[PDB]
């Protein structure tokens, strides 16, 4: 029912301006991205506030602004912590630390007492909390706070069942510490250094990160300074205390983690094309500080992790930067993958992100093939066992995200399909991550991305629905013998779900009509039992014998379509493409003489897209050696796919797609233009998609992508 007021042109115009305004808003907010924008932590701020004046000014703290920040942040119930997501351990850590800091420096006894009232009242309720919910290191960090409080004469209930139980778990964890390794190399243990004893600072001080911190943790670095007076540790804290007006987060910097996840989310939400300038800058930064040993959450932290590594790897490769899969060997041992030494990569989202990285593999990258099998099995079982949850991330629909990954390989993840599902899963402001304490990444998880992405999608969807009506009319006006069948909608959807942008209507519509006519021509060849000689005559009429009234009507219908396509393409660029389209169809039609009729369809579609877009003339494809190469791989690939039948997609097809991926994303300065290259992958995926899913699933995809507005 496109007679409504919402499909009117004036309404569509206002939506575009509204979308453009939101895009400019995001763009200005993204211009402020620097070293990381994280939740500030009262726990870490309190630890920094404990530092005594370094020039001997007895009775005064070194960082008074930290104490003032703490004062300003107390919640109405007397606690400190994440205001909107309540977590008992988060509140207890942030609150007792704040009380201890303020007590040490004799500040606001009224605030201290409200704070202690909350701690003492919620201490006993730790009994009612199971083991798997206690935040990382709590059994080490909270007892340490109790120790500091007792020495300030804050009396605690040490006979409480809750604390007797807590201190028991502290004792076992401390007994499990591998002291030698912990003192020999950077480990995740340094991030919780303040909760440990049995320290040989002679060796630990060799493990400082490049910015002078211990694992980029202000609390651990403040603890280290008070134990050792290390001047590098003090410099890290001084710079940090000046950047956020006293309040500090639970780790800093976080530039790699933040900028990588920005690119990922914008890409998955389907609006990354609006931020190519900003995304190119982010990816540039990621590549500049890429390391063959892996990357951390900060370029200046000395502990790489598999999650940052797997996400930066995938983002860098799909952006065209050369990166070796050998990096993952630093996170693999005896057939198992690890976040870092001592911590298996047992988290769902980490395995989710690893599975995603493994699928961009090139031929011969066995470690990525091992990772794919490993992660796919891990995730499939957590889905079957009804366990798709991460104890250390509060998100909206982690199950849906994992389900989509297992149901839709990357080779079959059409752009609009990926976005359509993620738009219902992305949490916006609601994503709360769990480290020592709860924190939020505003540049990664916010409601403005989601709202803008939903508006853009439903807007493109309105354009698609209008184009679909136009395609139905164009086909019927070519009254030859056929009707609007299911295959006609598939032919448009295949184009619209990949090249979806409203401004790219010429490419999308030309591809859609080409699918339709390829379907019609090949069906005609079959029904009429046309020989090679018959097809030969069919070609001569197209360009300049030929018999059969229906033959002449198909040739004219083809030529009229090509004339119309090139007509509309004049608005994009000025070069007349009709001769080149005729040549491309001549080449395909002649290929139907010598072999299967799907042998060169992919080349025909790709050339049509490159011509209507104008990329065939922006770059001299001509005899660039990669042109013949990518054309042959793609034709062979889509030959294997469309003519696989009822076989399953086997190893040979997977390997050929890997060949294409390697060519497409191995950008060189003198290589074929990347945008031209990526078109071949776009079409190949659309062939893979059609061979991977059954009819009923395709239909369900079509309804959701094209006809279900995003709520």
């Amino acid at each position: 029912q496109l007679e409504d007021d919402k499909y009117s042109d004036l309404q569509l115009v206002d939506e575009k301006h509204t979308i453009k305004r939101s895009v400019e808003s995001i763009k200005s907010a993204l211009s402020l991205v620097d070293d990381g924008d994280l939740t500030l932590s009262a726990y870490d701020t309190a630890w920094v506030a404990l530092i005594e004046d370094v020039n001997g000014r007895s009775g005064f703290p070194q960082f008074p602004s930290c104490l003032q920040w703490i004062v300003s942040q107390q919640l109405p119930d007397g606690s400190w912590g994440e205001p909107l997501m309540f977590l008992a351990f988060d509140r207890l850590l942030n609150t007792l630390a704040s009380v201890v800091a303020l007590t040490k420096w004799n500040i606001r006894p009224d605030i201290c007492q409200k704070g202690m009232k909350y701690v003492l009242e919620n201490l006993n309720k730790l009994v009612d909390e199971k083991e798997e919910h206690m935040t990382p290191g709590f059994e080490l960090l909270f007892p340490k706070l109790i120790e500091l409080a007792q020495k300030l004469d804050i009396k605690m209930p040490m006979d409480s069942p809750a604390l007797k139980e807590l201190y028991a778990r502290r004792d076992t964890k401390l007994a499990k510490i591998p002291k030698k390794i912990f003192h020999k190399m950077p480990t995740i243990l340094l991030y919780s250094l303040e909760g440990m004893n049995d320290l040989e600072w002679d060796k630990l001080l060799k493990l400082k990160s490049e910015n002078g911190s211990f694992l980029c943790s202000p609390a651990a670095t403040a603890f280290a300074f008070m134990e050792t007076k290390d001047q590098d540790c003090l410099a890290y804290l001084t710079d940090l205390v000046a950047k956020f007006n006293g309040g500090v987060p639970t780790f800093y910097p976080t530039d790699m983690y933040e900028q990588i996840w920005i690119v990922d989310r914008l890409q998955r939400l389907g609006i990354a094309h609006y931020f190519s300038s900003e995304i190119n800058n982010f990816v540039d930064h990621i590549y500049r500080y890429w390391d063959q040993k892996g990357i951390s959450f900060a370029r200046k932290c000395n502990l790489p992790d598999i999650d940052d590594t797997a996400m930066g790897f995938r983002v860098l490769r799909t952006h065209g930067y050369q990166v070796s899969s050998d990096v993952f060997q630093h996170f693999e041992k005896d057939g198992q993958f690890y976040c870092y030494w001592g911590q298996t990569a047992e988290a769902v989202t980490v395995m989710f992100n690893l599975y995603r990285a493994s699928q961009v593999l090139f031929p011969g990258e066995k470690i990525l093939d091992n990772a794919k099998k490993f992660a796919h099995n891990f995730l499939t079982e957590k889905v079957a066992t009804n366990q798709v949850f991460d104890k250390w991330i509060i998100t909206k629909d982690i199950l849906g995200e994992v389900q989509y990954a297992l149901d839709v390989p990357w080779y079959a993840s059409l752009p609009r399909l990926e976005a359509r599902y993620y738009l219902d899963q992305y949490a916006g402001d609601g994503d709360v991550w769990i480290a020592k304490t709860l924190y939020r990444l505003k540049y990664v998880s916010n409601n403005e991305y989601l709202e803008t992405a939903k508006l853009d999608y439903n807007h493109c969807q309105k354009i698609h629905k209008l184009e679909w009506s136009y395609i139905q009319k164009w086909f019927l006006d070519l009254k030859i013998e056929e009707s609007i069948n299911t295959r006609t909608l598939w032919s448009y959807y295949q184009a619209a779900a990949s090249i979806f942008h409203p401004e790219r209507y010429n490419e999308r519509l030309a591809w859609a009509k080409t699918n339709v006519l390829v379907d019609t021509i090949t069906t005609f060849f079959s029904k009429q039992q046309m020989s090679k000689d018959d097809i030969q005559g069919f070609v001569n009429q197209l360009t300049n014998q030929t018999y059969g009234k229906m033959s002449h009507m198909l040739i004219d219908a083809l030529n009229e379509t090509l004339k119309h396509i090139s007509m509309k393409a004049r608005e994009t660029h000025g070069i007349d493409i009709y001769p080149h389209l005729q040549s491309s169809w001549k080449k395909w039609l002649l290929s139907c003489m010598n072999g299967p009729n799907v042998a060169g369809v992919a080349e025909l579609i790709v050339e049509t897209i490159n011509l209507t877009s104008g990329r065939s003339f922006s770059n001299d494809l001509l005899s660039h050696p990669q042109y013949k190469q990518i054309t042959s791989i793609t034709n062979d690939l889509c030959h294997q796919l469309c003519s696989k039948g009822n076989r399953a997609i086997g190893s040979e097809i997977e390997s050929k797609m890997q060949e294409l991926v390697q060519l497409v994303f191995s950008d060189s300065s003198d290589g074929l233009d990347p945008d031209v290259k990526k078109t071949y992958l776009v079409v190949a995926k659309s062939f893979y998609y059609m061979a991977y899913f059954d009819a009923k699933t395709i239909d369900s995809h079509i309804n959701k992508v094209l006809f279900e507005m995003v709520v």
